[PDB]
């Protein structure tokens, strides 16, 4: 009864209050539910213990599991549905000494990628963004920490350039999203089709944009490249403080700088920090020295403004509502592409490209708080 | 019975006054019982030769093992209890050609966790291990051989930020902790629910926090890591004698360089040593060799206070009263990423974090000998 | 299974337009089909997306793979020689969240058995390819991806060399490079005519000249060794990615290291660059520190003078017009035998041969950008 009811109760409000994840997570007595909601986990409700396993088997059902295997960690898709709702889960059940375990995260669709507008850029750097992703060939990274956006910064761009005329063609594993116009290859160690491998077969798949879901095998790194050398357009991702680092990295993997010098039009990093939720929006000040650090001179700190919430039913209570992207913007000219032949480091290269223009990272993330997005401290408190 | 009398007495001293384990063993009228308390095995009792049975009995009959078993080796969990006592025990016999002989080791239980607050910092230490271990991501590594206090560290941690409202996902095999609010899977080999298994779930089941009590499995490495890059917090057991080394030995593990720089908060390597009693403290010369060799300055040779146990019975009749534990506690800022995603070693590491105000782990050894605590050989003993 | 209805109307007209690439693209709905000319793409059909399934299933049965086996991807050659319609494809059933995306890339016929001075070698690898080729014995391997003229030049050798005073003989599958004089053979798997089995009877023919049409099976790849070992001129196809390479990649598939390297006399790696149209040719004057990267010889360096297709109307606006062939030939001697046993790295092995007159592909092909023939990024693209 309670079980079946508690599934599908559960994960109808995760997709509702568009919780990343999923949790039923047995205790000593009973089963706490909790959904990632804005990055984090809250508790939802409660299962008694023994319904815990009857609410287990049923979301081994739900996933494709095989039922009977409860010995082994399992894991499956649920496309779970009812009535507008509509996400893939990505189901993985678990033995504990408290019974079994199961947690849906919620996988996503093209509708739950953002236009390239959405983003969150600063308009300055969001115009030379677009001009760089546009190219007809180059290397593209976008880099940073979970939910920044790195993987939907990716698809909308992808999504935007997957046009009639282009093999937009990416690396996921599994498919994160569902999204029409692009080649959503899944990665598969079976078929070998391990990250290098898959973009192997991107080359051989004759794309004309590649999608590394993350450059963790140096063979992407370098496959990315060639690609944009061979004139198809390059985005990949990486995890990295900063756009310099994330050229550095090019090179920390072995990627060859003459390659990355001719390929690389520009380098983007980028993070989550929290979004002042509508409902319940307050005008509140800003600190001072971190606002000189940012050159806002005492001329114009003046009159400088952040946002936070007052709390509401929109935000769960916290003021907040979402998390927005913060975006460091590296387009690459020629002084940087002679830095990177030379092998320049990220610092030296880092001075050249705010010579150039490159609002950095956090300067990007603390514009947003005082433009209205967040507060100059949920800034400062998501990087390291 | 005169056995378990003695069992739950020597069970409470053996807790209250810190052993890490409780020793049994054979001798010809009378048994002897020792604690090793502070590592010393210090005297604490004896029985009848008779007793070895009767006492050996009873760890086997709590620890869940066969009594009349004395060729093989068993080893089983109890919760003992006496005085101010309640407090987990494994249990472990070896067959003995004169008759079998017993140990029981300190195990803590959940609700013995201390704050972080209760690990053995100087208020210097303590706000960066706070402030380290709060990070709202990445992964926190503890470090050391047997008599190094790394299970208390482990679960301290986890006390603080697993609250039964987040969710949290642990591997022990077995279980040492149970700890409500947290989902804890005992590795079993019978299903092929390695470590690696435990965590393949855990990861694609989404915790906000993970724990490791043991990194053995190299995927278990990998994936600990690979949620706290971006954004879980992880907590992760393993050996190495020096914080920044420990970032080498996880990227032995199979741990990408990179993935480890994005993730980690910090290391912390950590030894104990023996508390001197407060009622026969003695303040001594201090010894020039030992003070030598480990380079103690006039100003605290002058002033500061090193101090010896002399007796006091509340010592065990031994002079001390407790484990003092030390703390080298590399804290990972974003110059310390760059150096790990460079492939910087400990001495690089090291030497930039303390050119940053790192205190070594005979600096602060020593300097809990200096504050009065313990003995200026103790911590020479476990460093250099 | 219909599915192939589309699969045969758009193989015939993407030969017509000499489409380098077939994509037909597993959509959310329906299926894309898609072919690439000159860097970008353009729409042929759709299908439903259950005719996506079909198709993935169809083509497997075309290339030699499992129809039966979707629970992962299969690839290999389709033998769609349509009469007109006769380039031979490279099939490779890609599994993305819609099905498996068949891309079938285009793979060149005969295209006329060329003159060694028909080929663009430089100087260098010109004069150690007519030297390769004069031998009676030694296996001539050439690498790239059909469609970059391996065949082509692998026959282009065989033209030049086999004499009426040379018993020459070739096994091939199915026979791609046709030259009028010349003895083939064709494998027949179903007979169990491996490429080994035909190669093991010419050893058996005691040869001047043994052709190898694809070495690729385990067999082949052991018996193509053999085919030199014994005292016979080999020339063969060796499809890989490059000319050092291939020479590890006897050993990769499972070749005696020795017998490698007493059976090889030169290894050709070729490509084609795009070329720049004349009227775009623009001297981009090069950053030496490119061009040093890339292991040009300092003269060259200095003799340098990189162009960019500017795109460009006669290119266009691409930058470039058509292709041009580059050339490395590792003439191997006994510096490369100790290399082909030990199975170095592309690069080194390459290198040795570089310092013998082998301009390595980097080399020859940058020299053809520093003349205005391709550009920078076409080199790298092409040479890494």
């Amino acid at each position: 009864s309670a079980a079946q009811k508690f599934v599908k109760q559960v994960i109808r409000e995760a997709f509702l209050q568009d919780a990343s994840d999923i949790h039923i997570e047995p205790r000593q007595n009973d089963v706490q539910v909790r959904l990632r909601i804005d990055g984090a986990l809250r508790p939802y409700s409660t299962l008694p213990k023994g319904a815990l396993n009857a609410v287990i088997s049923v979301v081994k059902i739900m996933g494709g599991l095989n039922i009977a295997e409860k010995r082994l960690p399992q894991d499956g898709r649920v496309r779970y549905r009812e009535g507008a709702i509509d996400v893939d889960l990505r189901l993985s059940t678990l033995p504990t000494v408290y019974g079994e375990k199961a947690v849906m995260r919620l996988l996503k669709k093209a509708s739950d990628i953002p236009e390239i507008e959405d983003l969150g850029f600063a308009p300055g750097v969001f115009e030379r963004f677009k001009e760089v992703i546009s190219k007809p060939y180059g290397i593209f990274l976008i880099t940073g920490p979970t939910g920044s956006g790195k993987s939907f910064t990716t698809f909308s761009i992808l999504k935007r350039i997957a046009t009639p005329d282009k093999n937009t063609q990416t690396i996921e594993d599994p498919v994160e999203y569902e999204i029409p116009g692009i080649n959503q290859t899944q990665v598969n160690p079976q078929a070998g089709l391990t990250f290098a491998r898959a973009l192997r077969a991107f080359l051989r798949q004759d794309p004309d944009i590649i999608m590394v879901g993350e450059i963790r095998d140096s063979e992407t790194a370098k496959i990315a490249t060639e690609a944009a050398l061979t004139g198809h357009l390059v985005i990949a991702t990486l995890h990295t403080n900063d756009a310099a680092q994330a050229i550095t990295r090019l090179d920390e993997m072995g990627v060859e700088p003459f390659n990355i010098s001719a390929a690389l039009i520009g380098v983007l990093s980028q993070r989550l920090v929290r979004r002042v939720c509508e409902h319940c929006k307050v005008e509140v000040k800003p600190d001072p020295e971190t606002l000189r650090r940012l050159g806002l001179s005492e001329a114009e700190i003046q009159g400088a403004r952040l946002y936070k919430g007052m709390g509401c039913e929109r935000c769960g209570g916290t003021g907040y509502k979402g998390r927005y992207a913060i975006h460091e913007l590296l387009v690459v000219d020629d002084e940087i592409r002679h830095a990177i032949v030379a092998g320049k480091s990220a610092t030296e290269i880092k001075e050249i490209a705010r010579r150039k223009g490159m609002k950095t990272l956090r300067e990007d993330g603390l514009y947003k708080a005082l433009q209205g997005i967040t507060t100059l401290e949920e800034v400062l408190a998501r990087t390291i």
